């Protein structure tokens, strides 16, 4: 079935100590998160650049890692029910807060953790280049050759286009129909590895470290080993859902060239351009497309998605 | 059928002369071993690093080769009957001892050669990336698409997770049942190339150069061309079997990322985490996971394994 | 009386940060350990090298500190009753785990903490070179000139031969008789500062951080300020006792030359070589001799030993 | 059908001007050779090293290109009838000699051109990694999945074991039967890309520039634009056939590791070792194994071979 998605967002100094902490602390957080039986996996990204749209963002390029002074992370966790995410944070707060807080010494902005429902998904299981013979053999033995996926390699060996959109109030249906039609045609592009449309349902205050006054002071005053009061979050997840409605269009690609010209198909192929034009007519904001590297992941979330 | 496994272990100076001796003497030892008709192949590893488990072993990483002052080798030889290994050593002692002993000038610890029975094996034949077309064609021609293996490349082009365990006396059955269930679920991870469970049955005194006093003095006094008395081994293989019972869980992976997150699946996927928890409850020691590179191998041992 | 000995073993990166933690955190652990009235002292070693036995370990030397990428520590604590050690760890777990775990960032292997009984001891009190005048005067005043010891200088000013052995099941009596006879003759060697034989009685799971599944997850997930459940250790000390029986022959020496040729007396002096040959006839493993520097110690453990 | 093989052999200075001539003049020679309708293709090799067989040739390694002062070339041309090769040289002598002679300025030894019959061939068509999808589709559409070959990549993207043998007179039948059995078993090794056995039938005097006195003087005196009398060859091809009988065992491999351990299978796999031992019992000379890079080729000779 379709899981819910929490995306933890933050911006940190681009220096070796940040990446040392990714490698040491990241796994620990993921292991804590996996204590909850509603957890079905994760996909953790670093932003490597921005789609420039020609020279619309002429100061950007798809790989800015050599020049950038900061690194932005977008850590997807997948949940049978979004309330499992909230319950996991509270049941494991002593570990989670202390682990997460240890990153603050590198942080510039964040954490900020919106929650999403998936309204469209065309996402295969991941496979390494070593696996495809066995996959092909198993599918033919089962009489299901149409269920053979593209080879979507895990752990930093593909790229993600992360396209931010917000929609004019009253135009959500037009957006949702037109984007699905767009993505159904987009899948013809070479190197297309999957797409999904994420629709924001709210924001996790506890995952965003957004407390009332008491918890705010405890965060700011914290030596690192005392948790803020997790009951001092003053709003529930749906109370923070944004209007204009926000969407992420998440499309995965074999490489950044396939991404650039593949996403460009909605501009370069006249039949698809007419369909995608109905998306553009609905927007308050966007599309703004971040280029992501999915470095650390628990790929079994796609097994839950695809049953 | 399942062979028995002798694993010769040693630690040597990490320097070019050590690796030159691997290239010159290694093939010779292997050629001598192949004089015995019970020999069914070999798989020789160098340890390249240690799985850090986040920062549990924070001084380790999966590739420590650029920094490490020593190199550990783990030379698997496979035998129709474990007595064939002992018989091979005695029949070829003059060649074998003189070859092995020529390594002493680089040695820091070893050799130490425990013997194992395989209690579980899911290990395919190796193939190069050039072979898979013919393999697929042959398997479809035979009506056996399910026998198409993953592509497990030989000669240093994959990595091994070598997981050391010792088990509380009386918990061997729980360990063995739970670890087999764990590995049957683990094979879903991307880049999984096979796994087997090795259970120690004893130690080869002759292969460990562990003699009585007479042989001990001959070893210490040796100019390099005179063998110790091979009948001066004071214990049979089963007499040295350890209690607590020792096991090796040997899992092969496409690359070190697939290994890290693939082995991490027993911690990150809740359903598999509950099963693997039954393994952890049985342990005196471990799991301690060495990262191995299978550089030199006689891949036909897997042809014997899978018939 | 003879105390019991716990030996905490670990391997860490050989870099200045490691040694700063030894000087900063080491004293704290010892101060916590001294909270228990059964604690009678400690002797903490770093391994400086390996006895090469001619060129049997030709890649090793007695002092490898300038070239080694790792450092091995062997921390002896002395206990009136071995159960005091287990009780001490549990009563003070909050301090001890958080202190010990702070080392993990430098750790490559460990900790591993077997427990031993002393079956033989000829070990003097330590004295500095300034003390011997008063010692001599006091002993002669008491009419006991035979109780005047060698000058065994504390705090890194002598060396230890740490000789590992494991014994064929059924040969423990022959081993113990022969090694005591050997050590009684060995004390004639110049620069001999004492010897003792340690016989393993088990392994401390809590001191080895070997828990069941629950504690394992608490260790891997730990931010550093949360203890694992110390009651989640699944085995008592004797349940982990190894067969083949393991022994340490611990011999102290004025310097590494005295060590090399002194231990060599069991090979070079015919009368002693014949006695020591009876030890060698019993061995599954060894002798393997590590060279240790006893840097940090509570010398009063020898006062308890010698009453 | 099986073509005949001429192998033009030479040794040249290992310097850039030599390789510039290979790229500029080599194609011209091949285009001239292709004037004759009996020409069915070519496979031109440079030797990159020698198989050391452990340390039997301890001064050799598989890739000696960085240190070697010379480069050996082995140019195979394939012919419907070996007499076509002789006819082509004479009909095109003015072009061929002038082209070939232009290389003399780099030459140290050669040219020498023995002629061979193929007594065994298991050689697939070459394919690039881009082709295998269409090949698989075509073979399944034809109902012949067993005819799907391994991927044998052309133009320098595989390696060749060139194994020289000469055989005791009277033992040719034993050699030919045993080597065919050997190669039929060898094809199980990973990365095996094909094998054929070449049996010398003679030497082309004209291709070796071996004339009588008149032609010899014309070669030595040549300004580069005057042909020696091509009728001054004093011996036919069969008159120069060597006794002891000479064979080449030509085995192709995915890479030099697959070659080293793949060819090693005749030494490391007991069942194959017993068979290949019948080969070794017949030898006057060899096996001596050169490592070749098939750089420039007309791959259609395998199409003629396999019909
Ligand atoms: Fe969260
Ligand atoms: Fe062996
Ligand atoms: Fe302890
Ligand atoms: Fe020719």
């Amino acid at each position: 079935p379709k899981p819910y998605v929490a995306i933890n967002m933050a911006e940190l100094k681009n220096e070796p100590k940040t990446f040392e902490m990714f490698a040491s602390v990241g796994p620990k957080v993921c292991m804590v998160t996996a204590r909850h039986p509603g957890f079905v996996g994760f996909q953790n990204h670093i932003q490597i650049g921005i789609l420039p749209f020609g020279n619309r963002y002429g100061g950007a390029k798809m790989d800015m890692t050599k020049e950038s002074s900061t690194v932005r992370v977008l850590q997807y966790t997948f949940w049978k029910d979004w309330k499992d995410h909230e319950e996991m944070h509270r049941q494991n707060w002593s570990y989670l807060f202390r682990l997460c807080y240890s990153c603050a010494s590198q942080m510039i902005w964040g954490p900020w953790e919106p929650i999403y429902e998936i309204i469209y998904a065309n996402m295969p299981i991941n496979t390494e280049m070593t696996d495809f013979t066995a996959v092909v053999g198993k599918k033919f033995a089962e009489g299901k050759p149409l269920d053979i996926p593209v080879i979507s390699q895990p752990y930093g060996k593909r790229v993600v286009a992360f396209a931010e959109h917000s929609v004019i109030p009253g135009k959500e249906k037009q957006f949702e129909d037109a984007i699905v039609r767009t993505l159904e045609m987009l899948k013809k592009a070479p190197g297309f590895l999957g797409a999904m449309v994420l629709k924001e349902i709210g924001v996790s205050g506890i995952g965003s470290m957004q407390f009332g006054a008491k918890g705010f002071h405890q965060v700011l005053e914290n030596p690192g080993s005392l948790e803020p009061d997790p009951n001092n979050v003053m709003y529930s997840v749906p109370e923070a859902k944004n209007t204009p409605q926000q969407y992420i269009v998440h499309v995965e690609w074999a490489n950044t060239d396939a991404l650039m010209f593949g996403m460009g198909r909605v501009l370069l192929y006249p039949e698809l351009r007419q369909v995608h034009d109905e998306v553009l007519d609905t927007l308050v904001y966007g599309p703004y497309i971040r280029i992501l590297n999915p470095m650390m992941e628990g790929t079994f979330w796609r097994e839950y998605l695809n049953e």
